[PDB]
């Protein structure tokens, strides 16, 4: 009831992940300004971020960004819908759709 | 009387051997297809230049391993042809076919 964890998987075609990070903000039920979250791990798809937020969230915004906004990978705001304080998504470079199962 | 399709294909495993394209005309005629091989490569992965000596507005495509050992996305998909040309980008396990480089 007081924490949300989102696992984000990210794949780039060149395999070069240095500096890329995730700008994530609470949308629902209570909106807040965002913060930056770093990748923590790796798997065969690319990098993995385990993002922990100290509230029970049903929706967050996300942008994939290079360092402190040097670039965005998909420039528009996107969102992740969350059930029971846990979600897991897969994001591909330059692909707008956020996937809820591994391609 | 010519259709040229450039197909770009990315696999996140980097293992492209044996993958090929089954492409068939769909409008204004439908015919049995043929296999087309990847001819080249770039930073996104493999490239196939597919030429069909017919005027077409639509073709079907399946990405397959060898002679139907597997399909990467196991439903028929289609490419729209514009003024006799198409260039698309296909990603492993992603249903949507893209008409600009991701
Ligand atoms: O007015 C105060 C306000 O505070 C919070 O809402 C702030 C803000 O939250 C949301 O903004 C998102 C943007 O939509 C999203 O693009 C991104 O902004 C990035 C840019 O994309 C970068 O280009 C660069 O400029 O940096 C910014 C981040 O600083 O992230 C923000 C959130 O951080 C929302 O969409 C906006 O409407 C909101 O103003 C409270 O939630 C809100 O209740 C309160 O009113
Ligand atoms: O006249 C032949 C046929 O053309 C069109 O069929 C296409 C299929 O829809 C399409 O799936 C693909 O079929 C292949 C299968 O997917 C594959 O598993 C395996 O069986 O090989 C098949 C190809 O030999 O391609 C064909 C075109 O070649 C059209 O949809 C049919 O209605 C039509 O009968």
């Amino acid at each position: 009831f007081t924490e949300t964890t989102i696992v984000v998987h990210y794949h780039r075609y060149d395999g070069k992940y240095d500096g890329w990070n995730l700008w994530i903000w609470p949308v629902e039920p209570v909106s807040q300004e965002g913060k930056a979250y770093q990748f923590t791990g790796e798997d065969d798809f690319g990098k993995v971020a385990v993002v922990k937020l100290p509230m029970d969230l049903t929706k967050v915004g996300i942008i994939v960004r290079l360092n402190e906004w040097q670039a965005k990978d998909v420039a528009k705001d996107r969102f992740i819908e969350i059930k029971d304080g846990k979600a897991e998504v897969w994001i591909l470079q330059g692909v707008e759709e956020i996937f809820y199962e591994k391609p």
